[PDB]
């Protein structure tokens, strides 16, 4: 509309490209906005003031409903008292103790702003552990965008990334050999709880994978690192990998847990103390108290109420409504992942067009859903979100069919 | 007191260390708190409810006080609409045309998180841009903690930085030296505005240092980064080299431009405007809309108020005012840097026993100094907090005489 096209016409002279990163429209379909004015629950409102039910839940933080009312108090009592002070708030204690009471691997948390900060960290953490160079990751897993770990490499140097090595996720026999080919020379493993990649359908976190993993670095001393910045507090309570059994020595956690105020965590077991305290990471706002009230009141609620429960059975009841649809409009869907942080794909769709026609299409009935980037629940989303989400859906599945034989790539994709 | 010895104790067992980063109390004198209740204008509280005149202004984030009841309100509007959202607000677009309008060098911006993104987004659009390895940094100059520039390097691998190469701030042929050294390898030169590091006497940037790098980079295609993380907004109203008449390619911002919220910047020349666009950089929160609403009303302050006139003022007070004290005491200090972010060491202090002492005796006037790292001016101090701290120094001065065959240096 009027004001978006404004606001891109404007901010391609001041922003490079007019917008940047992972929250770009670039590789979207035109359709989509690229600047929003509003949110509360489960919608967002573009620029000219179109609702939508909301799939992205800000990119994973919205949890528990944009401007939750019992966090945006939390926060609001901790603001009349200070934010960023010559040092921490007393509540930095009491959200440490939350975190760490919540977590079954941790004894203590460090607190950052980015969950890029906390792999980050991590790695440091992990080298100085060990006095080792290797950092084991899975091919084309996401754990930021630093020159070690960065998934495009315009202007980063080999030597960046010189000490990390891959496997192939899910592949136990894949990681057995990393740690063989680097022999005696691990610091850290790091694995996603499950595969949640762009472009890529996801997949559970296999058993034997995981316990390979944790054997490995308990044969070897390197630390086992679950990056739980996307998947934390919608698996579990607890780290994603607790259903399994397993037990990391770090795990990562950001995007969520003051339901959209910038805070992300290293929580990490005794084990790894003393290395937490000889390597030196900081930064100026990595103290400020606003966000840690926000994050206690966000912890509070997650390990008492049924949130989890409740954003679970709306993403299962999306799913089963989109299998019938899919069904009865002959245009077969991969769902996969957990139901609460699901991809959607099609079927027989190895360029996108269908899935980008689809998404775009879902735009016009008040829905955005993503073509190539996981989705996310949240526990503001409504039995009647998700009925009258199946009505535009259905709608989007008739438009494709419609236009089926004019449906192109995305250029910029090819 | 009873509640600060409660919270360390907690914090002990859930914190490594009990605390950790340039906030930690490890290396200053035991008295000082480590955890604060509350923050307004130019004043902190500690958990027990001690009220100190604060002179690290969060050590830098404070620039027109605690709580400044318009940034408040602009962040309160902007909180009734949305924060992190699933794209940015459209007031993204405002951000980026005030800041650019404000910074002469600049076309564009970038927001990100932590000054350290800022710097970390302008060595990788150097590299980007110049398809160069090498980025020329002034020895002991902090640009952030992540691996490639961190100060200590536990965890740190060589090859984290084999393509970082060091000068001597303020020596132009070493500088010149650095780039021959590299030649034809040269992405970027980083330079601080003025020398600001912990435990050493500040300075500021000498004109044919700068004017040096500024012809260096046009030389060779380089990339000059002034890294104003620190120091801007309290230098000028534009990029701390101004002054200098110098202007770079790129500037990093953040601590103080949105008075606290967490919000930090890579400004840009369309020179570099393709490398922009090329690199990938990105972050969970770096869309947030409240800090960029606190950022807009922040810079309007900054255009459109006095505040800097105002915070130099308190800075020269202070400073005349502990010359003519130290002076009458017989102790001399070596205060360097601008007096708005002032270094106050004592003459002929080696291992800092005596600045120790002093800064420990100005906490229990109310009063917050810091004995090794740079010192920050707000625009909420007032000419009687000067006072009222002046009165606090000449007490510690005294105290430091009457101590003075007793004092030793930190464990
Ligand atoms: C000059 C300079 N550059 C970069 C940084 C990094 O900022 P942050 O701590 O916000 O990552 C700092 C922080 N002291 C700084 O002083
Ligand atoms: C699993 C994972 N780890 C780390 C990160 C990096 O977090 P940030 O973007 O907040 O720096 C992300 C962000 N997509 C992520 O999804
Ligand atoms: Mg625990």
């Amino acid at each position: 509309g009027t004001r978006q096209k404004d606001l891109r016409e404007r901010a391609e002279r001041v922003i490079p490209g007019g917008m940047y990163g992972h929250e770009s429209t670039r590789l979207l379909p035109p359709e989509f906005p690229q600047f929003f004015r509003r949110a509360l629950g489960a919608r967002i409102w573009d620029a000219d003031e179109q609702p939508y039910i909301d799939y992205m839940c800000a990119y994973g933080p919205n949890l528990l409903g944009y401007r939750q009312s019992e966090i945006e108090a939390a926060a609001d009592a901790q603001r009349l008292l200070g934010d960023t002070m010559t040092g921490p708030s007393e509540i930095m204690v009491n959200l440490a103790e939350a975190f760490v009471g919540m977590v079954r691997h941790a004894d203590w948390a460090m607190f950052c702003k980015n969950g890029s900060d906390a792999t980050s960290t991590a790695m440091v953490l992990a080298r100085a552990h060990t006095g080792r160079k290797t950092i084991l990751c899975a091919k084309g897993a996401y754990h930021g965008a630093s020159p070690w770990n960065t998934p495009h490499t315009a202007g980063i140097l080999a030597s960046d990334r010189v000490h990390v090595a891959y496997y192939t996720y899910n592949d136990a026999q894949s990681l057995s050999d990393a740690f063989k080919a680097h022999d005696g020379d691990i610091a850290a493993v790091f694995a996603t709880p499950f595969r949640h990649e762009v472009f890529e359908d996801q997949a559970l976190a296999q058993l034997e994978f995981a316990r390979t993993a944790r054997k490995c670095c308990d044969e070897t001393g390197a630390l086992l690192v679950v990056d739980d910045v996307r998947a934390g507090f919608r698996v579990a309570r607890d780290c994603s990998w607790t259903h399994l059994g397993i037990e990391p020595d770090l795990s990562c956690w950001g995007k969520c847990f003051a339901n959209g105020y910038p805070i992300s965590a290293l929580l990490g077991s005794n084990k790894a103390r003393d290395a937490a305290r000889d390597i030196f990471v900081t930064g100026s706002f990595w103290f400020s108290a606003v966000p840690m009230a926000a994050a206690i009141e966000t912890l509070r609620i997650i390990r008492e109420t049924p949130y989890l429960e409740t954003l679970i059975a709306s993403g299962a009841a999306l799913r089963a409504g989109l299998e019938a649809q899919s069904q009865r409009h002959g245009l077969e869907l991969k769902q996969t992942g957990p139901a609460q942080m699901p991809q959607i794909f099609f079927a027989d769709d190895p360029d996108f067009r269908i899935g980008y026609a689809w998404a775009a299409a879902c735009l016009k009935g008040g829905v955005y859903v993503h073509p190539y980037h996981n989705m996310f629940l949240s526990a503001a989303h409504t039995v009647d979100d998700v009925t009258e989400t199946l009505e535009a859906t259905d709608r989007a599945f008739s438009a494709v069919l419609r236009d089926f034989a004019s449906l192109q790539p995305h250029p910029i994709l090819m």
